[PDB]
């Protein structure tokens, strides 16, 4: 909750609230409301609310809400870092120190930058006390006249009859991580008489750079095409034929959970057979797991490559921008094309209820330098993406049936999504064993749990 | 990199270098050297060096080093943040401000905590300037007598004849992210006459919590067993039989790239058929892509569950500790068991050469509260792990033949690994087509590129 109330220190100062601004803050009170029903108005779009709590019996719901709270608290505990703690720099300290930007790998050692004591010259003695909790301090060299206590310990003191001596000594302080952890931080204390500063040294490994060999744009080397089929071999073969018309050696990975699978083969085609009805997002997951190239192109099995499906153009966007995923446009026989550019946002709910997801059509802004391309949160099922980022988000195998934006919501904030309308694929002009209704309730329960959601509006 | 040379300000101050401490710093000069050959001596362990550069013609090497540098620079550019920049807090400033811990979601708004001006009373006027680059400032409420300039702009000024007024006004300052980005930061300027502070607001989404229903421990709900087989149906059936003796309803996912696949079926078994020789790590990747449970158990197809193979115990470690992956022990028919606890570290090499990997047997420290369990970097191919972390690291499908520790190296720093000797699986007492030596050269070139490695020592 944002606290607008005056501390007693300033209760005597009058303040007129800006409603306009207080409205921008997080009030942790979200809900999901439907558009008034009836005949729709021009310009206005109809908003439909889903109450995810209605996917459970209220008895079950209380159980779910409890176990979900427990799992969330667990999640917090594993994920949160001393570097995420709110630290306020004090005013009017002699203490100069690094506030951010200081990092060491577990069990290694660094010179600490920018440590200094800017006090008054003349004072008989000058002393600074450094405290760590996951490391130890030492000096790269000893300054004549500075006395050190606790070299190679968690607590170091430096004391000097000369201020220039002390400061030069500080320029040489080293920090060492003592115990192995993968990704954490030490909140160190730098102090002198009547003054205290807290700062954080991050203890972590450099990230896996996951560098791919370019091996201009070699599409066969850079891109693998991934799809999932179920009992639609005609569409699938028509797709592969259409791909081969423009890209003869690009790999096509096909996941398939058909009951009696047909043989799918040809040069540069890889067929994966799954247990019957394992599902949609699982085949998506399977297909992506097999990609060896920097990039993966998702297409549905009922799509058809044209001359408008210029993958070079998508490759270009990913090569030249920080995007992770860039969607094309899928065009009907009717000549209408969609980019299905979607915005997803999660809004904070009351404590223990969970959050509210808002989906609405749209985008954030135009992608500078690339006309017809925008940045949004979700796109249609025709996209090129960095294989690694896709795998990193995943196609949750639990979504066995009806699912699309759930990938983009799993990816929310982690995946940098764009959408280009000029790269176009065609959509070609008994299929679900069991209760769709069940699958839907199942999905709602899953989304409720997995994302801590109470409800959602679709728009 | 380390500069120990004095700025002219202190060149006149004598310093005696501590060799033992300067020795702890990164000198960016690593190499990989073999133990002297000849007959081994009883206490020494033999260290073998691989020069990864030798896996290429001088032509190929120059090409790959260039391309690798390019891809690395790209990687840096997409990954690095203003929040990683070194900031030094100045001494003797009246400016109090948040040094870390302040974060807003893209396009959202927060009260900035801890802003104030601790100047002395008695001045005729007090003014502060706030500057942002990816956001704008406003106030939640207006203090009588404080003049605001730039409300809703990147630059805000607060001017006041009263210091208490200014500070109350500061308590109400709000920051708003203006442009949509997924994970970045704004470095703000807080300023008053003759004084400047820099601090960073992180602009990012809260992470996907990825909560699992628990469903003591329901192993069928929590754990899926994953394996990969190739023409070893007898071992595989022996494995499934052995599992079913202790765990009748735990799902077993089997990836299989046999040329002539046999039927593998029975309750709770899922068989995945792959193109012949698609490979080792790919089947591993495939199997994990199909796991729907919080946890996955990796077992080789030649393993055999006994009464020692008590998964509850592994489940327990992951439920009660921040580990992501916990390896068991694999016992030979000879009665010897291995946990294959491995340490991997990357050491900085000279500019443009790449880094050195050191693998050595060992662990970091004992896992407090769990006798016989340790924290290490790599383990044997019997382990329970959080599915999501396994998928996040990946079994690179390019490792089609011989690979094991490459998963742990891909995960290095990202995966919290442990190993318990008391959970024990038996190893039972038609090889891949192609050239081993080719695969090995291939893998060397891959590791050279992928991980920016020049060389490695095995120990
Ligand atoms: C663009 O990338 C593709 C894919 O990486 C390159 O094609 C691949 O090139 C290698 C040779 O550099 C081929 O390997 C050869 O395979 C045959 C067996 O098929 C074997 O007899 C040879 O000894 C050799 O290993 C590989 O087959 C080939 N793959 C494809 C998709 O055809 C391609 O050269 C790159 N450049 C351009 C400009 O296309
Ligand atoms: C431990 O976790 C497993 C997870 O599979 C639990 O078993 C599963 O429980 C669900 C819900 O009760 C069963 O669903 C039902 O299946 C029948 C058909 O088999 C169907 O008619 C119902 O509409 C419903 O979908 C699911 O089959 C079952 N899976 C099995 C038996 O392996 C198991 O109950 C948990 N154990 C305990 C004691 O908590
Ligand atoms: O098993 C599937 C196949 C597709 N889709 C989604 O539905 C779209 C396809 O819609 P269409 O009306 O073309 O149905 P189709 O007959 O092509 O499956 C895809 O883009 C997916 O996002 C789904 O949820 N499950
Ligand atoms: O296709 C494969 C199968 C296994 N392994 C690795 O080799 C070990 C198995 O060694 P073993 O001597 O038991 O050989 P196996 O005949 O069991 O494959 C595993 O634990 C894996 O890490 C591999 O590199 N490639
Ligand atoms: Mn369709
Ligand atoms: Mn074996």
């Amino acid at each position: 909750l944002p606290d607008l109330a005056p501390e007693p220190r300033y209760a005597h100062i009058p303040v007129r609230i800006k409603e306009q601004v207080v409205g921008l803050l997080a009030w942790n009170n979200c809900s999901c409301e439907s558009s008034g029903g009836g005949l729709p108005l021009p310009f206005q779009k109809q908003v439909r609310a889903i109450d995810l709590t209605k996917a459970f019996d209220p008895a079950e719901l209380r159980a779910a809400s409890a176990t979900r709270e427990q799992e969330f608290q667990a999640f917090l505990s594993r994920s949160q870092s001393p570097a995420d703690q709110l630290l306020i720099a004090p005013a009017n300290s002699p203490l100069q120190y690094p506030l951010q930007g200081v990092e060491v790998q577990p069990l290694r050692s660094i010179l600490v930058p920018g440590l200094s004591l800017q006090a008054a010259s003349g004072q008989e003695v000058y002393q600074v006390n450094l405290t760590a909790s996951l490391g130890t301090w030492d000096v790269a060299g000893e300054v004549t006249g500075v006395t050190l206590t606790g070299e190679g310990q968690a607590d170091l003191t430096l004391v000097s009859p000369g201020l220039d001596q002390l400061n030069r000594q500080l320029q040489l302080v080293t920090y060492s991580s003592r115990s192995y952890q993968t990704n954490t931080a030490d909140t160190v204390r730098f102090s002198t008489e009547g003054h205290e500063a807290a700062f954080t040294i991050r203890i972590r490994h450099p990230p896996n750079p996951r560098l791919y060999p370019p091996g201009q744009y070699n599409i066969s080397a850079l891109v693998t095409i991934a799809t999932k089929t179920f009992l639609r071999y005609d569409r699938l073969r028509a797709l592969i034929t259409s791909i081969r018309r423009f890209y003869p050696t690009v790999t096509v990975v096909i996941a398939d959970d058909s009951d009696k699978p047909e043989r799918v083969s040809g040069p540069y085609v890889e067929h994966y057979l799954m247990p019957f009805g394992k599902g949609w997002f699982a085949g998506r997951n399977l297909a992506v797991s097999q990609v060896t190239t920097k990039y993966v192109l998702w297409v549905d099995d009922d799509f058809v490559f044209t001359a408008r499906t210029r993958l070079e153009r998508l490759v270009d966007v990913l090569e030249r921008t920080p995007l992770d995923l860039v969607g094309g446009a899928v065009r009907e026989i009717s000549g209408f094309a969609t980019t299905y550019r979607q915005l997803l946002s999660v809004e904070p709910g009351a404590p223990g209820l969970g959050n509210c997801l808002r989906q609405r059509r749209g985008f954030h802004h135009e992608l500078v330098g690339f006309p017809g391309c925008v940045v949004t949160d979700g796109v249609v099922n025709f996209f090129l993406a960095r294989t690694d980022k896709v795998r990193e988000v995943g196609f949750d195998p639990r979504l066995s049936r009806v699912a699309h934006l759930e990938f983009f919501l799993d990816g929310l904030g982690s995946l940098r999504v764009g959408s280009c309308s000029d790269v176009v694929v065609d959509h070609a002009s008994y299929r679900y064993p069991g209760s769709l209704d069940e699958s839907q309730m199942a999905k709602h329960r899953l989304l409720f749990f997995k994302h801590r959601l109470q409800c959602m509006t679709s728009q």
